[PDB]
């Protein structure tokens, strides 16, 4: 089966490459696993199915990617783990661009992804940052300034830290919000062409600076807040 | 005469984006709608390229109409504020414009790529808007320029940029200029896109805005150490 499943995997990814989701095919798929159209329909039932099992594979294998690249290391501080992190995802998107368009970029329209399927393997990479975050924390160089916010940011930010067990306050998880937005947009403009002709010549150490300074937001206190 | 006939071939256009996205384009289905014969359509809209470039400058146009429109209402001391509205507004067109923002922002369509002669300029007058109030918050002294180099190329590239901008900036600024058009366009596609995911923000436009209110800070240097 899995053999089978995967073999649909490794064909839905390459229907990705070459065409997107339109592109899609039960019935490519079909011919190829020397099946008949309605064969396939047991190991994936639709279109839809394909593309959650699409997902799944390309967050695994990002989460994956990160993980390992935290686990080579200067373990020398949070930040140069923050650091990693970043890089790694921009790494993974840059040799996966279309998988990058998948998780980050335009929605199929017509399509939900069922979050019981996405929630976890889609927090991976927040997670890792967080637990990096952590670590800045435990060791003072991240300052808690016990600043509340409005509600209901406050008790959205207050499930936020439950689920990851996260203990920055919500002034840090503000921060961890434009530092995943930052790093996200940074690695969309670069790999979906925006910044346009002759603009960067090397979109790698612009992407390095503004990781710079976002770990610069995490690390010093902006408001008169003691 | 042809004019208004291209209109209603572009509404109906950015109805499939809508229904289908960039897939789903199809001058034939619009050709119908409109009571009209496929063959006609190509005379007024040659192809989905055509149709795809009309478009792309529909959309980069209305996005940068709505920001010029949201400054003209900011009537006010203030850089910051005009930074703040600017990025408010990107984000309201966005989210109500959520299939147009994907065609602009979104993932590239297979196959096709912009005519610069047509789509380069419109293209760049949000982040012109940016870096005009940017230069108000330098004039003012509110973010100070030092002669610090970035690490090459960014200095050698941002060269050209200040000149294309008449921005006045040094290279730390110009730095912090992308930080904040990665952080803008990166928080309204997670949160246009779908990525965030239903309950997780109540409003996300709260969120948004602390985040732009960083982004000020960093241009600002606005933080304070414990030395
Ligand atoms: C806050 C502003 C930061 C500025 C950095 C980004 C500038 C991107 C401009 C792209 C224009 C483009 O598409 O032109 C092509 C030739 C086609
Ligand atoms: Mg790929
Ligand atoms: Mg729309
Ligand atoms: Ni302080
Ligand atoms: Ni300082």
């Amino acid at each position: 089966r899995e053999q089978i499943e995967a073999k649909i995997v490794e064909l839905g990814r390459r229907q990705l490459l070459d065409h997107g989701a339109a592109g899609l095919s039960l019935r490519a798929i079909a011919r190829n696993l020397g099946m008949v159209s309605s064969a396939v329909y047991r190991y994936v039932s639709s279109r839809d199915e394909l593309l959650t099992l699409l997902l799944v594979d390309a967050y695994s294998d990002l989460a994956d990617t990160v993980d390992r690249a935290r686990d080579d290391t200067v373990a020398d501080s949070w930040s140069d783990d923050v650091i990693a992190i970043a890089r790694a995802v921009r790494g993974w998107a840059v040799t996966n661009p279309a998988r990058w368009a998948l998780l980050y970029g335009s929605p199929v329209p017509g399509y939900h992804a069922p979050p019981d399927r996405t929630a976890g393997v889609a927090t991976r990479v927040v997670g890792a940052f967080f637990d990096a975050i952590a670590a800045g924390i435990a060791t003072g160089d991240i300052r808690l300034t016990d600043d509340v916010a409005p509600q209901p940011m406050s008790s959205d930010f207050e499930k936020i830290r439950q689920e990851f067990g996260f203990p920055g306050d919500d002034r840090v998880v503000t921060k961890c919000f434009l530092l995943w937005a930052g790093v996200v947009g940074a690695i969309s403009l670069e790999v979906f062409g925006q910044y346009g002709a002759d603009m960067l010549t090397d979109p790698g150490v612009v992407f390095d600076a503004q990781t710079r300074l976002l770990v610069a937001v995490l690390a010093e206190h902006h408001h008169h807040h003691h």
